[PDB]
This record gives structure tokens, sequence and C-alpha cells, in this order.
């Protein structure tokens, strides 16, 4: 139970005006890190119990592992997947390898950002919205709460549609909200994801869920 | 049949320093207003599918007609157990027979309010936490989403953890929301709807779900 | 991993006409089995992998241990929760209690065999329907696969709906299945279960899911 | 302009002993026969949802589109790449460019057909398993229930691994189901897709998915 809160790629003021200041502060040093503190707790409170042979506190601390682990997992790949609207990694030219596939399964990456936002904007209750690359090609999919995405699906990138991603800046705007991340999205972490050219940090912390 | 959104039984202000004015808007005339139209509109579509006896759209329906449905009744359910904390009303006095079968279930009010805090704190991403009567005994119970209580569960009282309840004032601070809405529950409803001297409005609606 | 097969509490042919002979011996001595066997398997192997520190198989044999765990655990309720369509226990004045709460959640036992038989036949690919008992009340529930009914669902009765339950029988037919199943439904268990008279045989395995 | 189920090739009786002739017309005329009305019928839904501006059953209805869509194209796809074991079309010699690239990327036919017949084998619950070609290349991939290949995956061929495909004949034996399909894989039609001389007749229904 050693995980930690990563570092920002940026400041906290740094995706502005997409998402405010106050929004990066709390996500990244209240939300995550609660996650993270969450989760290591969790995972050594485990230990303890399995020793222990308490059936109980096994099933509700699992329970636990997978709500912190996946909040821990999703948030991390999240800030990647940010950048600075000036970057040339908000640039979807930084990806040319992911656009062309998308452009190959919905016809345009304008016709890609429509279907994902329209999925986002579905989500009923707390969740995510991910573009995953499976061998079967590239699909939207959504989760639950802090649910992650695993197995045969490799998360492409990701967005958060928990009401504290954006309601201090946008309130019940979420519409507005997804329209501008378009923004800030980080096409050189997607295109390095969809490629294959990043190990999979998580890999142990998957074999714990 | 159709559904509308209920005036509030007092002012968006009324509920401050417990509750701001700005979250009272929003909640009711925008989040509440959201899902009863929404509920009206999934309701005509479906018709369309129940004329055309194509049974595999109904299908299809069913959630999002249980989740704006839900979302209607539990706003509304909600917005009857708060009231002004200089009301009467939120003087638990109001609740005779309610306070004392909660004080012979969890032994005393705050040692309720301790155990409801605990449930409301409890749960994962959004969803609410109530305060039931089973025959004539009284229950916590949590609902996720927009679930409603359904069959012999009786709503006494429902605190919403939907972030958008008190992100705006209380940021990633649930524990302070929870703490203060004691302040402003209205324990008149609760106790007329634990005498069942309060109809079930929802009655049909809850069957169809 | 010293998992075994448990008799059926009645004959292969027992429960025709509503499911064949032929189904119920295939359905239990190959399916079934076949779910115990590799549970056992892959419950062992795991310790290899664990001890190994092999993360790969690991993720790999954690999967298999949930699908067959899950297989092992929904086919044993499965079994339980039928009995043949002549004893009283398919009565459903067999459940005085369950049908009370049904009747106040769907407004009959009737119209609450239509929305389960919808629920059932709206199943995308292979998977299972539930009436759980939930704080919050009753509910119908679907599962993909051979996920079960963990957590805060506490499982009333369950129905299969992989075409192997059925196909030999009724084809494509799996309205006409669901249709003649509740003949054969064990309302006595149901009752049982409902109650929280029964012990949960599998407490153990779920916390290694 | 509205989908409409494709005749077969052959005879139903004509893929025997392989496939029994009671499963050819099961799958064709039942099976696939209701993916394509309930396309057709989910999309007059939707076309209703669209002009009430009801995104909310828009986005339920996308779900119920996808499903059938990918039905009616999985089984098109289908009964193209099988054709009688005496066919001409069922020698592997139909096809010289196809297994020259088979032979170069698993070393042999029969290397890609173990492959192959690991990764059917490997499906849980109901799905198919693909050859595609990616660029050049060539991969085995599978989908869950009825998800289709998009993309840039082209299917070359697929097998149907739903219990419908093979229940009647082999009951849980869906090895032997496997190892008897590679006679009546039609080769021909897998070498002109290879060389893209079959063009994309879902292009415009897959990008809606
Ligand atoms: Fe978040
Ligand atoms: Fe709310
Ligand atoms: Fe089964
Ligand atoms: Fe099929």
């Amino acid at each position: 139970g050693t995980f930690s809160l990563p570092a920002l790629p940026y400041a906290y003021d740094a995706l502005e005006p997409s998402i405010s200041a106050q929004i990066m502060e709390l996500h990244h040093s209240k939300h995550h890190q609660t996650y993270v503190t969450n989760l290591n707790n969790a995972l050594k409170t485990y230990s303890t119990a399995l020793a222990a042979n308490d059936v109980p506190s096994q099933i509700a601390l699992q329970a636990a592992i997978k709500f912190n682990g996946g909040g821990h997992i999703n948030h991390s790949l999240f800030w990647e997947n940010l950048c600075p609207a000036s970057s040339p990694d908000a640039d979807p030219a930084s990806a040319p390898e992911l656009t062309a596939e998308i452009a190959k399964t919905w016809g345009s990456l304008d016709k890609f950002k429509e279907a994902m936002g329209k999925a986002l904007l579905g989500i009923q209750g707390s969740g995510w919205g991910w573009l995953v690359k499976e061998g079967s090609g590239l699909r939207i999919v959504t989760t639950k709460d802090q649910g992650p995405v695993v197995g045969g699906e490799v998360p492409v990138f990701g967005i958060d549609m928990w009401e504290h991603a954006y309601y201090l800046q946008y309130l019940n705007g979420k519409a507005a909200y997804v329209d501008n991340i378009w923004k800030v999205i980080n096409w050189k972490t997607a295109e390095q994801r969809f490629k294959g050219d990043r190990e999979d940090a998580f890999k142990i912390l998957k074999a714990s869920l």
C-alpha cells in the first residue's frame, strides 16, 4: 500500500479557461489524494483481514480497493491526457495514427467528438467516458463511478463526468464543460497509448482488483 | 400521466446558511426540472413504441424512465422534508412519535444522526440516504443515483448526496454538508409521513419503474 | 479449491414439461460440473501465479476464478429455487411475505412476472435475471454471463437465460421458456431467502472473486 | 430504405454434416431475422425521439441499434464465409494471397487454425472470433455478444460462438463444433475480402454505432 499522488504535468491554472484553477486544485489535492490515501489504507487493512480469516472485512475491503484503486488509475490517466490549450500536444495533428483510425471508424474527428459528447452527457450519475482500443477496433465506452477500463480495453483517453469535475465553473451545464475540454485534450498522450508506446504503470494494482 | 415541477414551500434563500440560495435555485429550477421534463418526454417516446407493439424498444427505454422518474420522486420528497432553520418545524420536538421510535431503535437522536451520517458519507458516487418506516419500525437505507425507495419502505425523509447538492458551498466537504443539513430538516413533515398522514403521491409511477 | 457439484433436489426429469430431462442432465452434469472443475483448478493455479509473482497470470487466473466461481454460485442457487410443478412449493401461496411485498412494489404478482419476463428477454447475450432484496426494496436486476448477485443485493431467486438453459426444448423461443419456468419456481425457497432463513453457502468463495 | 434479411447463398442443408439443416434454418430465419426486425423498429423509434428532441431516449435507443445492427452485420458476413464442404471454395487453395500471409504470420495454416480455435474457445458467454486484415497484416480478434469489427479492422472471416450456432448438434461440445466448421469455411470469400475486392456494405451503419 505505497501508492502516491502523481505530480501534475502542469500548474493548477495551466488548463484555463477550459478548467479553472480551483477545480484543478480540488480535483488533484483533495479528490485524487483521498483515493490514494484510502487505497493505501484498504490495502494494508486487507492484509490484516486475510491473515485473520476475517471474511466480512475481506469482502468489504476488496470493494474499497476497487473503488479507490479505480479512482487512482482513472485520475492518473486523466491528468496525462490533458494539457494546456496552447501546447502543440493539444493539436490533433499530434496523433496522426489515432486520428486516421478515428476517421475510419466514425467518418471524421468531428463526428467522433459528437458521439463521445453524447455518451458523456448520457451517463446516469457519476462516471467516466473513454475512448478505448480493442483488438476489434476503437470504441467509446462509459464506466460508472470509478470503474476503470480493464481487460482487452486499452484506454486511449478519458473524460471525468463526476460533477466535481466541472460544477464550480459550469454549474449544471455539463454540455459546455465537454465542449471546452476538447481544447485541453493531450492528443500526444492519446497517440502514444494508441500505439502502445507507454508501459502500463498500474499492471500490479489491476491484479488487486 | 404527466408530471410537473412542484413549487418549493419556501424561497430559494430560506435554507441559508445551511444550503445556499444558488444551490437551491439550481437544484430546483435546473436539476429537478430536467428530471421532470425528461420523464415526460421519455414517456411520450415510450408510448409510440407501445402503439407500434415494439417491445424491444420499450425495454431499451425503461432505464431512462426509471432514472428520471426516480429523480422526480426523490427531489419532490426532498423539498418537503426541508424547512427554514428558524421554523418550529425544524425542531425535532415537532415529531414526538417519530423521535420516540428513533430513540428506541438507535438509543438517541444523536446516535441516529451519527448512524445516518456514516451511511450518507459511505455512498460511492451519486446517491441518497433515507430514513424509512418498515411496518412500525425504522431503518436507514441508501439508494444509488436516482433510485427511489419502493414497496413497503415508506420514506420518512431523504438526504441528497449527489455532489450538486452541496459542492458550490461545501466543495468536497460532504461531512460539513451533512453536519449542517440537520438544522433544516423538516421534522413536522417527517412526523406526518411516519404516522401515515401523507399520501404516497407517486404510488402508480413507482410501480411502473 | 475443494468445491463440489451439488446433487439436485430432484430427478433430471422432475421439472418436465417446463424443462426437459435432457436439458437438466446436460445443464447439471456438464455445464455446472465444468464450472466446478475449472474453479478448483484456477484456485490452485492462482497460488502458483501468486508465489511466482507472475502478475500477468494472476490477472488472467482471477478472471477465471470470478467466471467459474460465479457459474458455481449461480447454478447452485438456481437448482434450489426450482421444484416440480406439482409440488406445493411451486404455489406462490408458499411465499406470503414475499408476494405481499411484490404486490406492494409492482401492484400484483402478475405485473411482477410481466416485468421480470421483459427484463429476462432484454438480456443481450448470455446472462441471468434476478429478484433481489435491497434495503431500499425489491428490485429486478440482470447480470451478464456468470456475474453473481453480491453486496447489498440479496438474491431471492434467479432465472438462467443462457441459451443452453432452454435451446434444446424451446429453440429460439426464449419467451416460451420464460412463460413456462414460472410453473417450476420454488416459492418456498424464495420465501426463506426473503426472510433471511437460509445460510449463505458461498461466503468464503465470494471473498475470492 | 430499411434493412433486410439476405438470402443464404445455399440451401439450409448444404453445410451438413458440419452444421445441421435445423441450425441453419433457425439461425437465419429466426435469429438473424429478429436482429433485422428489431434493428428496423429501433431505428423508427429513434427517428421519433429525434423529431421530439428527446435526447435521453436517443441515447438509450442507440444501444439497441448497436446490438441489433451488429447482429445484422455479423450474420451477414457469416453466411458469405461459409460454403458446402464439397465446394472448391472450401479448399484453401482458393485463397493463395491470404494463406501466404497466414503462413508468414503464424508459420502455417494449421498453426493459425490452432490459434483461432484457442481464441474461439476462450470467449466467455456469447461472442465471435474473427480473422481481420490490418494494413497488409493479419490478426485474430474477438468480439463480445454482437459487437462488430470496425474501423481499420477489415473482416476476412468470422466464426459465431453463440450457443445457438452449435448447441442443437454439438450440445456443450463447442470444441467439436470448431473442429468441424473449418470444413465449410469459404476461402474464396476470405480471399476476396483480404484483397479488398468486396466492398463494405455496412459502412454507413457501422459509422452510426
Ligand atoms: Fe474526478
Ligand atoms: Fe439532487
Ligand atoms: Fe446455465
Ligand atoms: Fe448467431
